[PDB]
């Protein structure tokens, strides 16, 4: 049921998604080990992910959460990187897309920093890097990330350096407590709480 609609680079929607991609790059504590060395991306394509059944699955859950939280879904747009991006856009998020070993338990993880999600494009820790060159810092190969609509509801705040949500909460927020430049990361424990709105195709760019 999924169709992908290309956005034009002239479209304000392309431009605002690109700006969120580019402006949320940061340096990582691994010096680029997992995701590569870069300060910015070459955006090759942005597509809207259109699936009526998956969208209705998301909105149904969003209303349930909203009604449990004084009519506030606490909806965000966040990045997701995964080797399973193709399955996700076709079948939706579910338990098979969870980070079993994540620091907030087995759930589906999202990031404010696009460069954080970029570390997972080729697997946990960047895996063995790109299929073609086995390079986690490949500047040639095309990568994909999702920019997703995510319902957080009442989020459990974890200060720090599938399972169930903590009782009385709908998500977990991983607040950065050491690296002053890191943005928040978030975990949901029901795949119905995220919709993969945009598929972004890009390369990381070698710094000059
Ligand atoms: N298998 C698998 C698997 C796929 C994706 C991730 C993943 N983790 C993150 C952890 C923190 C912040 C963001 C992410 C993310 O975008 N993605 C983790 C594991
Ligand atoms: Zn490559």
């Amino acid at each position: 049921g999924t169709i992908l609609i290309d956005l034009s680079p002239d479209d304000k929607e392309f431009q605002s998604v690109e700006e969120e991609m580019q402006s949320t790059v940061r340096e990582h504590r691994d010096g680029g080990h997992a995701g590569g060395i870069f300060n910015r991306y070459n955006i090759l394509k942005i597509q809207k992910v259109c699936n009526k059944k998956l969208w209705e699955r998301y909105t149904h859950r969003r209303k349930e959460v909203s009604e449990e939280n004084h009519n506030h879904a606490n909806e965000r747009m966040l990045f997701h990187g995964s080797p399973f991006v193709n399955a996700i856009i076709h079948k939706g998020f579910d338990e098979r897309h969870a980070y079993i070993g994540g620091m907030f338990g087995a759930g589906i993880y999202f990031a404010e920093n696009s460069s954080k999600s970029n570390q997972y494009v080729y697997g946990i820790g960047g895996g063995t890097g790109c299929p073609v060159h086995k390079d986690r810092s490949c500047y040639i190969c095309h990568r994909q990330l999702l920019f997703c609509r995510v319902t957080l509801g009442k989020s459990f705040l974890q200060f720090s350096a599938m399972a169930h949500s903590p009782p009385g909460h709908h998500s977990v927020t991983g607040r950065p407590s050491v690296n002053g430049l890191a943005l928040a990361e978030y975990v949901i424990y029901r795949g119905e709480q995220a919709y993969p709105e945009y598929l972004i195709t890009y390369q990381i760019m070698r710094p000059e």
